[PDB]
C-alpha cells in the first residue's frame, strides 16, 4: 500500500505485520471474505474500556457525572469519522469502485469503522496498554 | 471484612489494598457517597472487552456469526448473576438492612453489578491482562462450552 508509512507516522506506530494494518482497511465491498468487520467489533470494544477508563479517573473526585453520556459523546460514529478525517483514513480504505463512486472515502460509518479497526489490529499486536495510549492521543488532538 | 480470604480463594486473586475488593462489594443502598457504581460502570467495558476477544478468536474462522449478539448472551444480567452466585457474592456484599430484607441479596441485578466491579476492581489494581485472566477463568468454569 502506497503512503501507508504516512498512516503510521499521523498514529504513532508502525506494524510489525502490515498486512494487519491492510486488513484493518478493507471495507466489505472490496474482497470476497477478506474485511475490517471483525476487527471493527474489537476495535469498539478496545475504545469503550479506553474511554470510560479516562472518564472514571477524569471524574473519580465528582459522585455527580453520567459517564455514560460522557462516554457516547466522544466513541460515537460523528467524533470517530472527525478523528479519522484528521488521519486522512479516506485517502487509505480500499473499497471497490462503485463504492468510491457512491460516496465511501466520506461515509462517516465507514471512516469510524475503519478507526475502530486500527484501534482493535494494535491491541491485538501491540496490547490494550499500547493501544490505549495511540487512542487517548488522538482523542486528546481532536478534543481538547 | 469477615470471610474475605474465602472469596479470594474463589476469584483466585488477592488485592493488594482489600479496601478495594470491599468498595466493590457495597451496594448503593449502604453508606452515602460511597458505593460499587463506578467501579461497575468501569468492569462492564472491561468484560465488553474480555468476551469480545476472546469471541474475535473462537470465531475467527467463521465468516458467519453475529459477534454482538453472542457477548450479550454471555454479558448478560441472568449470566453474570450465574457467576456471581458460584462466587456466593451474596453473602459479601454490603447493604442496608431494608435492602437485605426486600430480597437484596439474591437479586440478579444486585449480583451482576458486583461481579462487575470486582473485575473494575481487579483490572485498576493489577492491570487488563490480570482482569482478563480472571475473568475468562470464571466464565470458563460456569459456562463450559462443547468441547
Amino acid at each position: 500500500m502506497k503512503n501507508i508509512e504516512k498512516l503510521e507516522q499521523s498514529l504513532t506506530y508502525e506494524f510489525k505485520d502490515k498486512n494487519l494494518l491492510i486488513h484493518a482497511l478493507t471495507h466489505k465491498s472490496f474482497k470476497k471474505s477478506y474485511n475490517n468487520e471483525r476487527l471493527e467489533f474489537l476495535g469498539d470494544a478496545v475504545l469503550d474500556l479506553v474511554v470510560g477508563e479516562y472518564l472514571f479517573h477524569k471524574f473519580a473526585k465528582d459522585a455527580e457525572g453520567d459517564l455514560s453520556k460522557l462516554r457516547a459523546a466522544l466513541v460515537n460514529e460523528k467524533s470517530f469519522a472527525k478523528i479519522a478525517n484528521s488521519l486522512n483514513l479516506g485517502d487509505f480504505i480500499l473499497m471497490s469502485v462503485a463504492e468510491e463512486n457512491n460516496g465511501g472515502k466520506e461515509k462517516p460509518s465507514i471512516l469510524s469503522d475503519a478507526l475502530e479497526a486500527i484501534i482493535g489490529a494494535i491491541h491485538l499486536e501491540a496490547g490494550f496498554e499500547f493501544a490505549k495510549t495511540i487512542a487517548l492521543r488522538l482523542i486528546e488532538k481532536n478534543f481538547p
